[PDB]
DNA sequence: GTCGG
DNA sequence: GCTGATGCGC
DNA sequence: CCGACCGCGCATCAGC
């Protein structure tokens, strides 16, 4: 919050360039500056100052200028006025509406959220449940809630085979006092990169959190990957808790240190480890890191056996998960 | 929009 | 039905 | 300059 100011604006034009521009490298480079700007351990004088750091160049240094001179951006309050831009900016806060669907919503007259409420026939299952859950998916999850969450899970998935192992990604793991969902990264013995002995494994889990109601809905499900809606329990009398977005990532066995490094994130933090990897020839994914031939294609797998093996590959200092939050 | 070759 | 490309999301 | 910008799962559609 050191320069709060200047990386809400930044993530504002973020938006923008994503959600109405549809310019996603334009959104791109300005959560980077927005992301190095907010690690910056000073507040921001001037934009020559900024300018200094990876990420902020010539137009974003104008930016912060006329920002910390009036203490706003004419590009933004102007965007803010623009009734178009103002209802696909809403839209897409929908889970499942993205930029297309939000523009073509608007072009059909569907701009609010009775809009969206009265037109539950034109929107495909995603789109339904997100409408559905509009407010609670924009509430924050506290650590304490967290907690509660990863209990259910764990002891629900050891109920049905001991053998799972279920571990809690995203911002928990960085160690966040509240997070925007759940992310767990699932794996079992019977699925590893050389075959799946056993079938339905991630199927068996949801169906157990369905049954005990912890997972209320389903956004989308596959052999390997579920995105889904649950919530805590609530006792007698007690408001019960808001829906949450949860997310269920079954990954080979033998590949977890590649799988709980992506899934630890932060996204940029990846975006910005994968492409140094990138410099220094190799190539990382959830499932593996491997090196670059002269060509261009990626080789075979590199042993790896603890997250710093990933590091080390690349010329990186470990880095804690509470440090990956960028 | 920013960066590196 | 399939494959491939586009949306959307993590 | 100017090309590159991480990598992928699922839902959906076009073309066959
Ligand atoms: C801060 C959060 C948004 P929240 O607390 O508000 O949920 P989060 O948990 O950090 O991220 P979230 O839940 O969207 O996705 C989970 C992880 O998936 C990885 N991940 C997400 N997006 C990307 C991406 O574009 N690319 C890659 N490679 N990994 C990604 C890194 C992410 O950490
Ligand atoms: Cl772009
Ligand atoms: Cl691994
Ligand atoms: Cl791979
Ligand atoms: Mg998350
Ligand atoms: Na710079
Ligand atoms: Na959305
Ligand atoms: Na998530």
């Amino acid at each position: 919050t050191l320069n709060g100011g200047i990386t809400d604006m930044l993530t504002e034009l973020a938006n923008f360039e994503k959600n109405v521009s549809q310019a996603i490298h334009k959104y791109n480079a300005y959560r980077k500056a927005a992301s190095v700007i907010a690690k910056y351990p000073h507040k921001i004088k001037s934009g020559a100052e900024a300018k200094k750091l990876p990420g902020v160049g010539t137009k974003i240094a104008e930016k912060i200028d006329e920002f910390l001179a009036t203490g706003k951006l004419r590009k933004l309050e102007k965007i803010r006025q623009d009734d178009t831009s103002s209802s696909i900016n809403f839209l897409t806060r929908v889970s499942g509406i993205g930029p297309s669907a939000a523009r073509k919503f608007v072009d059909e007259g569907i701009k609010t959220l009775e809009d969206l409420r009265k037109n539950e026939d034109k929107l495909n299952h995603h789109q339904r449940i997100g409408l559905k859950y509009f407010g609670d998916f924009e509430k924050r999850i506290p650590r304490e809630e967290m907690l509660q969450m990863q209990d259910i899970v764990l002891n629900e998935v050891k109920k049905v085979d001991s053998e799972y192992i279920a571990t809690v990604c995203g911002s928990f793991r960085r160690g966040a006092e509240s997070s925007g969902d759940m992310d767990v990264l699932l794996t079992h013995p019977s699925f590893t990169s050389e075959s799946t002995k056993q079938p339905k494994l991630l199927h068996q889990v949801v169906e157990q959190l369905q049954k005990v109601h912890f997972i209320t809905d389903t956004l989308s499900k596959g052999e390997t990957k579920f995105m889904g809606v649950c919530q805590l329990p609530s006792k007698n009398d007690e408001k019960e808790y808001p829906h949450r977005r949860i997310d269920i990532r079954l990954i080979p066995k033998d590949q977890y240190y590649c799988g709980v490094l992506y899934f630890t994130g932060s996204d940029i933090f990846n975006k910005n480890m994968r492409a140094h990897a990138l410099e220094k020839g190799f190539t990382i994914n959830e499932y593996t890191i491997r090196p670059l031939g002269v060509t261009g294609v990626a080789g075979e797998p590199l042993p790896v056996d603890s997250e710093k093996d990933i590091f080390d590959y690349i010329q990186w200092k470990y880095r804690e998960p509470k440090d990956r939050s960028e």
